[PDB]
């Protein structure tokens, strides 16, 4: 069976890599594009972008390693661990040119290793809404004079004691729809329909846990990355960042700064944290665009 | 019925203040000290102290309004609004003099406006454990390199659809044993015995939104402090922090200075947020010590 609805002419397929097998949905002809989703969702969050990519570009949208049909990593959630089985699977299918790859939220966090490691496998890059793990991090509020703040959240999913899995258990949906609706701008385009898809996912046991497990382990992200990190980006970079309720505004461009010789960002006013749903005609035309001006 | 057993010679009973049924434990003889207890607790954690303190003073432990035994308030949950049902049992029973205050936790929000507001009528002071409510709270990281957040839990317990009672209701014993020893450096002094007494009361449903409401409360009790700071406090005043894990350390002291003229502070070494269970000895020591400076 299929958690999410498959788009005309794409297949939902697996691949075994590193032992652990990979769900993803895969369409489209030309130069590989690899769509790499976050925390809360799987590679649905890209269905709407996938057809029009499609028409210049191979597309995979992998589900992260224990969220959406894929099993949990066998290494562990680290980002420089994740990032291996995704590097694979991408080669698996463009063995002889770059690849373009598409992050959003958690999916930064889960492709920066692999990135910086090989950077002659990519081509062109575009990272949204959430930071690469590093010392940034440690500066966000836990409290904000408006309420609740955009990474309280980080501690909720870090605590132990299966804190998160514990509170959450039996409420997946209600907790889901405050989370998503809690970072967004636009919370209509979330039907009560596209949230039971996504809380009946994340609600599966492992599914639940390994969400949570990313988060246990950012912290040794961050110490992974500030190796890593002493190596600059040099492909062409694009970020992209919500400027309404939710959105990580000027900070996503600030920090690539850091990392990439190459980059341009975009801030889009009206939309929160969940760019492809909040926001898709405007995000899906500044992905394509970017990704357009390498050969297709 | 009582939820936590009194201390041989003290009485537990009951004060109707404006429309409010405030429970206390109550016992010695001399000059009032009102002893404030904060969130995940009740009076119950000042019965260690409270014998020791009733050879020298008369000994008032109230719970807060909607907590422990104590009705919730009827006006509201800011500082301000608590502050107003503490003044005025420490008066019913200290109508002609002024009297001594000890405060943990929230319970430093819910009596500093009364302080400030009615000088006079305070005779010394101390605090521990938890930020006057002001901008300063607003500096606290959401998410740390090494530990964990200290106030993380502000966004959760202050965010909306009553998601934090919606997630821990039927939970509470179990969230309440995570909550305090992760703020705890001597988690051993927190038995399942004395977790079971303390779940117990915060598990009734109007206790468990009590405790949230609070927090929900916090920005306009920051808001009423801005003004209310103008005036600093005169009497002694001493503050008392944990050095540990879960510990305040140095800002406790440093933010009271801000506030008080006369102050000297303490970090106690190896000791969290719970001072009077995992630091007993040495905190009533502190504390009985600096109240006897004054007639007893």
């Amino acid at each position: 069976a299929e958690e999410f609805p498959v788009p005309n002419g794409f297949e939902s397929a697996y691949r075994e890599v590193d032992g652990v097998k990979l769900h993803y949905v895969k369409g489209g002809q030309g130069p590989l594009v690899m769509l790499v989703h976050g925390f809360g969702q799987t590679w649905y969050e890209w269905h709407q972008l996938m057809p029009e990519l499609a028409k210049r570009f191979t597309v995979i949208a992998p589900d992260l390693p224990g969220l959406g049909q894929s099993e949990p990593p066998k290494t562990g959630y680290s980002g420089e661990q994740v990032a291996v089985y995704l590097h694979k699977l991408a080669r698996q299918f463009s063995p002889d040119r770059p690849f373009d790859l598409v992050a959003h939220d958690i999916g930064i966090w889960n492709t920066y290793p692999m990135v910086v490691k090989n950077q002659a496998d990519i081509a062109r890059l575009v990272y949204m809404q959430a930071p690469i793990p590093d010392a940034r991090i440690y500066r966000f509020p836990a409290f904000t004079a408006q309420g609740e703040s955009l990474v309280w959240h980080f501690s909720f999913f870090a605590a132990d004691d299966r804190l998160a899995e514990t509170l959450i258990a039996g409420k997946e949906r209600f907790f889901l729809e405050h989370f998503i609706k809690s970072h967004a701008s636009n919370t209509e385009v979330f039907s009560e329909r596209l949230l039971d898809l996504y809380a009946r996912s994340y609600a599966k046991p492992h599914s639940l846990n390994a969400s949570f497990e990313y988060y246990r382990a950012l912290n040794e992200s961050v110490r992974q990355n500030a190796e890593l990190a002493k190596t600059r980006l040099q492909m062409p970079t694009m970020t992209l960042a919500g400027g309404g309720h939710g959105g990580m505004g000027t900070f996503q461009l600030e920090q690539m700064k850091a990392y990439a010789e190459d980059v341009e960002g975009h801030v889009l006013p009206g939309c929160g944290h969940w760019l492809p749903e909040e926001c898709a005609a405007p995000m899906n035309r500044l992905v394509i665009d970017f990704l357009s001006r390498g050969r297709h």
